[PDB]
């Protein structure tokens, strides 16, 4: 990793190596006072067009469940790509320390979960890229949802649409709702779906389980019929007949308690506001791309 840089409008948090940023330095904004993790890339090395589109399109996504793009900086030996941390570990391992999560919780955080995805089906261009597996949380006393989409240890088969194993071509948008019925399933059981109940992970089991579309809720887990029913519409092997995310919306346990303030970052009880972002200009940010070439 680099020396320390721009100490003066960031503080050094701790340099880290494991998780969904990877290697990565957390830093606090001074100004802002946001969290943020930095991620580096050697000058004149990757500094491709890949990089550069993936940086162009992370910059677009201004949702509060989606881990936001924040700026980009030059230094004499690396591009520092930093961007919003998540600092309360995976949404995974809340729901194992509560063992599995009450309906009303399930749907406080599902509700999130389909308002982030809903919101990347309208901005990206080319879908098929939603890691919710490894989903994480914010810091917030009250766990704010947060999607990970980026990438500058591979999980369940579960989480992998019967389609996306079988067929060559698949719509991107249907298979994000079976994965999003995999989270529910998670949250309302404490176990996932189709791999065998507990002691064995036999991939082979899991897929042959997930094609055949068999799943099983646990006797002593109760759950609402609405919600047992929207389970029911995801967990659909025939890519045409699974629920879309607009019916999602519509659905009558969705609609349960639905907060007005989905969308909104800046809330009655939680601070936020744009203009403490860094907020380059695209062209600002393309200037310190290219001049991020010269090694």
């Amino acid at each position: 990793l680099p020396i320390m840089h721009d100490s003066d409008r960031y503080e050094l948090v701790k340099d880290i190596g494991s998780g969904n940023f990877g290697v990565a330095r957390l830093m606090r904004d001074k100004q802002s006072n946001e969290l943020v993790a930095v991620k580096y890339i050697e000058r004149g090395e990757k500094i491709a067009a890949n990089v550069k589109r993936e940086i162009i399109n992370h910059r677009s996504l201004r949702h509060p469940n989606i881990v936001r793009f924040k700026e980009v900086i030059l230094t004499p030996t690396h591009l520092a790509i930093v961007m919003e941390y998540a600092s309360g570990g995976e949404l995974f391992e809340r729901i194992c320390n509560a063992g599995r999560f009450s309906e009303d919780e399930a749907r406080f955080f599902f509700q999130q979960l389909i308002s982030g995805v809903s919101y990347c089906h309208a901005m990206q261009v080319c879908h098929r890229d939603l890691k919710l597996e490894n989903t994480l949380l914010d810091g917030s006393p009250a766990p704010r949802l947060k999607i990970c989409d980026f990438g500058y240890t591979v999980g369940t088969p579960a989480y992998i649409a019967p389609e996306v194993l079988l067929k060559k071509e698949y719509d991107g948008k249907v298979a994000d709702v079976w994965s999003c019925g995999v989270t529910l399933y998670v949250m309302l059981v404490g176990a996932y779906p189709f791999e065998d109940p507990e002691e064995p992970k036999n991939f082979r089991k899991t897929i042959h389980r997930i094609l055949n579309v068999q799943y099983a809720i646990p006797d002593y887990v109760h759950i609402s019929p609405e919600c047992r029913h929207l389970i029911s519409r995801i967990f659909v092997a025939d890519p045409a007949k699974r629920i879309s995310i607009p019916e999602i919306r519509n659905h009558e346990w969705f609609l349960k308690n639905l907060p007005a303030d989905l969308m909104n970052d800046n809330t009655m009880t939680t601070q936020f506001d744009e203009s403490d972002q860094p907020g380059q200009s695209i062209e600002e940010i393309m200037q310190i791309i290219a001049e991020a070439t010269v090694p």
